[PDB]
């Protein structure tokens, strides 16, 4: 490919008053691929639209003075940010300072400023020298994410029209127009995962007892759903659908690291997550914030949704702090004011358990970004 | 892809005399993809042919001594260069020093040397330690640029055979063999751009008055060229030709930032410049050096040409200093000596207003790299 | 593409005892593409499976204290490694420290730890601040290398069935199933390379005298093999086969830099080595370790094999130290114990001059990775 980035340097020495922080007004450009700098805003390196992650670095050269300290610092949007360099050291002769940042995320409109500080008697000269430069590099570029402005979820297999949590039900939901299928998983006596909602299988299947009481093979062989359909495991569903379908997955409210570890291993084995996966092909939700944090610490690219029944500004702020992709409040608690507030904060709002066309239309008017509907065709009836 | 770069390290400690600058004679290679190092020139990391931009970094480890200062410095071609690291700090214990360069341009034959300096009593040992290494990385690789050794420009739409500055004229020039079409632009009463040469439209069109006196719509609707052809705007020409054609554009001699800003916005909107554009698909010329500098500060990849009528070594040196791609002197002032001098400096020479076959042949013998010819087929008659 | 890497940071300040080295127990993740960090091993950044080269960097922020020194250090697998940063400097105020590593090789399971050291009175606080982070980036990813688990070499052109070192012989060996053809080269009176085994051409060709006595043209025109076949030069063989075939090349036991330089130039001219080449499409062997070192210093990606007749642990250790790909001991000296020892060290074992099916089967039972067989079809008779 071709390098994307820019580098700027001074043409005349800048004077730094003693013990005062000062962004450097860079004057000329060594090179600039596309609009990384603006003449009317010399102190700022601006990130253009088509960039997601950048690397920033610079170097400094002062006039000969062996007193006080010198500082090299880079600020994002005029304030501190993660992954930026910072250096202080004793000054001898010109006391050059060099620093480089790690790969950090950014968005259109973000800017970086080179900040300098000195503690020597009198003013100091920020020399315009080949060893005095400010550079920014683009590491990641925007690309199609498979995301949709509105997402329709086949709530628990679209059981409103057929049996719940079965391959036939998932296929019917996809045919009816489901954007995402919802999967509920529990561990059997073995480490394998079984697709069911209730902890006890008696409600949904001819069998009885907890899912963890017996092995996966016995449960899948000796028992079947009330409609006689097979009880598919996670591996079976993944093999049947593969990458053709986007999956919505819920974890246990009672947090357990083994469940998340097994789910992540199974998902990575099929390539649905990780280096070779698509960002939005899989979405994970959970009432347990700890499970979401654990998943994020391992796979940060996986979008996460937080399930709650107390939609409020506190919950939205908490979700924004941890970087969750969306918040899933109960539909009864949603109002246009809260939806607008969430959109301002950058969070997506999904209403779950929507089963009436009038309520669906009201939520659409409220601007809700997605629904978990047991009945799917009502969306077409709007 | 695969990583391209090299890293070298010492096998025996090097002795650095007090207060003397010394390139480090590196002895062994940790890894080297392709000819980045030479045994007979240990102090130099050499850039192979197929590289355009590189990143250089290194680290140092000295013997235990808490007196004086230590220096880390990298030189290009034995002299200072932009974007290279430089560090000095007080020495405690081994006083390791680390530095990294930004992305900088290079060409085949360029080399980088690791320079060290110390100010402690007696000699110091440049220890051969895993924390003492010199590395160079390749960021950008050479690729097809769409450039041509000789460029024929359809001077102002090849008006010698048809009407000037119209879509039909541009198409005729392209058919006759024009490599680049020349566009002259002025702002209307609105911010839109109109393709014309003279400030007043009476000479070229049935209308009259300055282009900025009235809006684009009125000018394009109520007026037409003396041949009855439409008066195309920049957007119309770009839509008609798109990326199929390479454009030559001239800016106003009286510098005005609004003109350049609008031109750049229009060009980027079509993808002719910026991240996704081809380097040589667009060329910009101007008598105003300030306009060229302003364009370069925003889009450094766009080749720039300087129009002048006083071809001299001073102008060539000035253009080389600002990094212009070519110089466009008047054909009457061109001589083989000056063409050879320009080629030695690395600048391309384009002769403008060439309308005779004998003069064209003479200039070709002089080695001129391109012509702005009102009559195009004469080039085929050579 | 998409960025692959991770960055971690502290959530609570860590206390560093005076004059003690301490890996930093990082607590939270800023971002992590795929399994670069583990909660139960906070101090370690772990390299996943699909990575070959990485870049590691970090930054530190201490509490305000102007006494003693501060250290920034990164360790690989709990010990020192090449290409990692190291910095010590005098402390003023918070004394931030920044460092970045060069591109270094890695393998699955390798981990990096951030080590800190301070020499101030009392304990120091490793502040959890946006300017305190630990990052690792992936530069190179695993890709198909064209390598094979077992390699069959057409020993000196498979002369057992036809004439040695001729295009017809090489083609016959390839047809019979040869994975690699073996080439023996010597310099003629000119710098060109001639494909022959013996220094004197009388044994293999109708001519006589040393290869260097006369020019390539005279040797190739006035002389022919005992079977009347042409005496091909290296360029002729490369043109005839090009990239369709993988080459095995041997250099002179008496080291001479001119031979290696000419061979490398010829190979690069055809693209068989360098930036655009495939790693395992060419293999070079030599009895002279100096020649292998010289080739490695210029092209580190070329796999190298060491020819010896004294198979022993000392030779395997020496080859591992210099990073040779394989060791080629005499078949009579090979035993399953030594093959297992070589495999534990990571070296491949090739037995040369194997011309009996029983010995070939015995070596296969020993686990030998390849054979140089004058008779090829015996491998199919196993």
């Amino acid at each position: 490919g071709e390098h994307i980035g820019a580098m700027i340097q001074l043409e005349e020495n800048v004077t730094v008053p003693m013990r005062k922080y000062m962004p450097i007004p860079w004057s000329k450009v060594t090179y600039n691929n596309a609009e990384f700098w603006d003449s009317n805003n010399p102190t700022r390196l601006v990130v253009p639209k088509g960039i997601t992650k950048v690397r920033v670095a610079g170097n400094v050269l002062w006039d000969s003075n062996a007193t006080g300290q010198r500082m090299l610092r880079i600020l994002k949007n005029g304030t501190y940010s993660i992954g930026l360099p910072y250096t202080r050291d004793v000054a001898i002769s010109t006391a050059p300072q060099n620093g480089t940042s790690g790969v950090i995320p950014v968005k259109e409109g973000d800017y970086f400023e080179f900040e300098a500080f000195q503690d020597s008697e009198g003013d100091r000269q920020f020399r315009a020298d080949p060893y005095t430069w400010f550079s920014i590099e683009a590491i990641e570029l925007e690309t199609e994410t498979m995301e949709k402005d509105f997402m329709l979820i086949g709530h628990r297999g679209a059981t409103g029209y057929t049996d719940e949590h079965t391959i036939k039900g998932y296929q019917m939901a996809l045919d009816k127009g489901a954007d995402y299928i919802e999967l509920d998983l529990q561990l059997t006596k073995d480490n394998k995962l079984l697709c069911m909602h209730d902890s006890t299988i008696d409600r949904t299947t001819t069998g009885t007892g907890k899912v963890g009481d017996m092995t996966l093979s016995y449960i899948q062989t000796n028992f079947t759903s009330l409609n006689g359909e097979p009880i598919p495991s996670l591996d079976d569903v993944l093999n049947h659908f593969g990458t053709k379908v986007k999956y919505y997955i819920e974890t246990k409210r009672p947090f357990d690291a083994n469940m998340d570890r097994e789910l992540l291993t199974q998902l990575k084995a099929k390539g649905l997550i990780g280096i070779g996966s698509e960002r939005f092909q899989v979405i994970i939700q959970s009432f347990a914030r700890e499970s979401l944090i654990n998943i994020h610490n391992q796979f940060s690219n996986i979008p996460l949704a937080y399930l709650t029944s107390t939609f409020s500004e506190s919950e939205m702020d908490d979700c924004l702090s941890y970087g969750f992709y969306a918040i899933a409040p109960k539909y009864t608690t949603i109002t246009k004011e809260l939806v607008d507030l969430a959109h301002s904060k950058g969070l997506k709002v999904h209403a779950w358990t929507v089963n009436t066309k009038e309520e669906m239309q009201s939520l659409i008017q409220m601007g809700v970004d997605g629904f978990f509907t047991n009945y799917l065709d009502e969306y077409k009836k709007i």
